[PDB]
């Protein structure tokens, strides 16, 4: 990860960073899979937050919690959010969300329609504390250095909290205990009434600012610290994006920045839709509202696309299923094959045709890459939600569930023979790569030739474009006689590695080369005789799932 | 410490906390030292920090600083702060304050004959990188967890700051070559020239806020952080005060409030005086001048009176020296029971007189008090400097060494029988006191009786308050008895004790007593008889130097 302000140097010095993690399997083939994910960030919607459940189930069962470091989000997102980085477990947070009477957390203290949000906040609060004070004991007796201020400040908030909760006849112990309390709305009105006496800023003698009262998105990190080694993970980095209406644009808080903000402030402002209600508002005075309703979220900034989960729920059905949509995309790269080869006669010899364009087909993957988007259909579940429909919520988790599997399992690929990997990552992002020990050896044996086949797909586009295709064929065949000889790779091998030398090129080249290769082929029609061209384009038209599939068996046979 | 959140319940609790410290000498004794010392506040001043540099010196040599977790200041009592909690040592912090052209330091690039305060905010740049930069590098081969994503940050920032400087031609390595850097004018050019080109502020994509280029108060946490536990200490959590001229009041920017802030942006505002700066200004367009033109230094918030140490220089020698305050009060207590002595003829048997009242005296410490106030006298140094005259300077420095050394002192005493100390110290102010081992015994074994005495103390006041005198004497008597028989007290020890007593309710009282006995001695002198009352207001009059010290003599030959 790199902070946008490693870009102001005249000289940027790349770091090292991770985006691949190249491995051997026990059944001594490589794989190639994404690198562990730091962080999660989930965009606004509304109410459609329920589907968060499914998604976090997905990652919950695939172990890629834990390894958060970051937890960013907005809206219904941002709740869900607070919720894991307060260091919650599944079990709860799952009884959390699908159990809470939002319906009555909606308060009727707003105002021309709309809830003022008091309440919502306060269940907040309620929430963070509980979840809050239990970390607090898991810590030893110890408490050294200046974690000693900092356990006494959060003793303390939670000392607040409890006796504000206690004088209204309120005891929170446990989730349950929350949830029960959503359905009394006598008791709501309690905690209002309790919860509303903490003021909002605390000033001094010369009116400096004050210690928040509430628990901030700073006391994660005083929590963070105080805690065991291996219990420091349990509590992430809360970011919380919000829209400004004011300055009419996104704001972004967290614990880096703004760790003296209260966490269930932030996060009832992140969930303000203008629909349900009344605009928050900020010690500056700024009108506070959703951060789902002005623009998109923005990235965890010292974080790498691909280290980062990006869960995007919509309504209705707009989005397709993702296996439905790879084997959607295969069967069309084989009926482009077979166009291809079913058209030789005409191509060759004679007849009637002109060719399509791989620009029918560039739609293609060349090069290794990880797609991080975690696209939810919620369905009939809207920003405007009254309906806890026992189905179209049932629908809308699983159907989270199923997503963020599907997406995580595009991300693990396996190839037979280690030059195969290292060509399609690219001797460019293979220096981003989390080399594995017993891969070493033969990974490097195979970045030695993947560089002199670089050097000549570099070179072919780098003589096309001056108008120079005297040696396009001759660098093909030395790139096939590097996979052949140096390589040593079997003929089906070599057949898919040279397939993609050979898409590789044509992609660098914009095309540049299947016209040359279409062109060949025509005059040599015209001629009356065959074409090394011929060869090659068939290779070109090879369906990509096939020259990355261990099939052991040649493009015409593969079926899927 | 106690944060004023705590101050928001019904009902407080209050917590443990160290104001005191009793321990037993090797000598066999009793001695109540002040807690060690966790916060050091710097009042502003202009240009008298360069005396803030002796009183250095004194916490340097009696170790006081390791201890400290909080540093505040202002002013110059910013800079110095700033330079104590980014770790930097005496040696090179005593090579700095003396040895910055801060004549070169006002930059002309200002305007109406002021500087605009780029120049000094990039020394202080150089100063805090070159100094983090040595720490960054004691840190270990590992850095694991999220220590990953803050040693990153760190290591880009000084990346970033060092290529502006290389470019200029630059260098900084040490101290030395910052101080030579201040002496050519061309070179404090390129300086500006070069760190000037960094943003103020960086922005993303939607206008997210990102992380400040500069150094910032939230950095020193990501720096200690990563240092290693016995080295955590070398890093000190660093408070700015500054005025807000806009809002008209000041504004504290600290590591856990404003951790995004710039720390050279923050000390080089808490010393932009009007007279020689132009105002600062913030990112809300906020007017900022220096924190110490319009009120004094308010308190560190998670810390104790009792653990602050307080440094306030003035102009002039308005303030007098320690010892010469001490020595210069004992004179006129011991002046005082004189006369009370030599008056006894005309207080008992007859002549014309009339007695003065304890209230000439009332400026009398009756309990154990610590005064961690240390004035300086900065002499003809103010704030507006151009003289560094060799002479003025090397005054104000160990003028102000002198004046910590000796608070520092004042704070100590030591008494031969516990129940004294105890009763000095107040049955109250011994719950918040660090007792120590072999104390323990002795310590609530003397702590009964002076329970015991208490509660006749207290009796006294509570009947004379209820205009019922009828008991003063019995109570009065029974504490003595009290002092003789269960405590065993040497006779000048249980003079001396039973002299604090009489003393502690006249207080309480509020002369209430006094008062009494004075009619009663009247009364008796009238009939020809003698009084008890007589006794017991010569110990009133004992001069307290002796009611501490450890004389082993009545308070008659007390000389001093």
């Amino acid at each position: 990860g790199s902070m946008k302000l490693a870009e102001i140097m005249t000289k940027s010095r790349k770091l090292k960073r991770n985006l691949l993690e190249i491995s051997k399997t026990e059944a001594g083939q490589y794989s190639v899979s994404a690198p562990e994910h730091k962080g999660l960030v989930l965009s606004g919607g509304g109410a459609k937050g329920i589907s968060y459940l499914g998604m976090i189930q997905a990652l919950q069962e695939r172990g890629k919690i834990k390894n958060l470091t970051h937890v960013s989000g907005a809206s219904a997102g941002a709740m869900t959010a607070s919720i894991l980085a307060v260091g919650m477990d599944i079990k709860d947070i799952k009884k959390l969300i699908e159990g809470l009477d939002i319906t009555k957390l909606l308060d009727n203290s707003g105002v021309g329609f709309r809830a003022r949000g008091d309440r919502f906040r306060n269940i907040l609060d309620v929430i963070y504390m509980m979840q809050m004070k239990k970390h607090l004991e898991s810590v030893q007796q110890p408490i050294p250095p200046e974690q000693q201020m900092n356990y006494g400040i959060l003793k303390q908030k939670i000392a607040l909290y409890e006796d504000k909760l206690s004088r209204a006849g309120i005891v929170i112990n446990n989730v349950d205990d929350i949830i029960n309390l959503t359905k009394s709305v006598k008791d709501l009105e309690k905690l209002d009434k309790a919860l509303n006496s903490i003021p909002t800023e605390l000033k001094g003698a010369k009116g400096e600012q004050l210690e928040n009262p509430r628990l901030t998105l700073g006391d994660l990190g005083r929590l963070r610290e105080l805690l065991p080694e291996e219990n420091k993970h349990l509590i992430k980095n809360l970011s919380v994006v919000v829209t400004n209406q004011t300055k009419h644009e996104l704001e972004r808080y967290s614990e880096d920045t703004t760790p003296q903000q209260s966490i269930a402030q932030v996060v009832q402002w992140s969930g303000a839709h203008p629909v349900l209600f009344v605009p928050g508002r900020n010690a500056k005075g700024e009108y506070i509202a959703d951060g789902g309703i002005l623009d998109n979220m923005p990235e965890i900034e010292g974080l790498d696309r691909e280290e980062v989960l990006c869960v995007k729920a919509e309504a209705g059905t707009a989005f397709e299923d993702r296996v439905n949509k790879a084997k959607q995309s295969a069967m069309e790269a084989i009926s482009w094959f077979k166009a291809r080869m079913d058209s030789l006669v005409e191509a060759t010899i004679g007849g009637k045709w002109l060719h399509a364009t791989s620009s029918v087909l560039n739609r293609e993957k060349v090069y290794y890459n990880i797609d991080n988007m975690i696209y939810i259909n919620t369905g009939e579940v809207t920003t405007t939600n009254t309906s806890p429909t026992p189905e179209q919520r049932a629908r809308a988790v699983k159907n989270g569930y199923d997503q963020t599997m599907q997406l995580l399992d595009s991300h693990k690929q396996t190839f037979d023979h280690p030059l195969m990997a290292i060509l399609y990552i690219g001797h460019d992002k293979l220096k981003d790569a989390l080399i594995d020990e017993k891969s070493e050896k033969e990974i490097f044996e195979a970045s030695a030739h993947a560089q002199a086949i670089l050097h000549l797909q570099e070179q072919i586009v780098k003589e096309m474009n001056d108008g120079d295709y005297s040696s396009v064929q001759n660098y093909l065949d030395q790139i096939e006689d590097i996979l052949t000889v140096d390589a040593k790779m079997d003929d089906i091998q070599k057949e898919k590695a040279f397939a993609l030398c050979i898409k590789q090129v044509n992609f660098l080249s914009e095309g540049k080369l299947e016209t040359y290769l279409n062109k060949v082929e025509a005059e040599a029609k015209a001629a009356a005789e065959p074409s090394w061209a011929t060869k090659i384009l068939n290779l070109l038209w090879a369906p990509i799932e096939w020259v990355v599939s261990l099939f052991k068996g040649p493009a015409q046979d593969f079926k899927v």
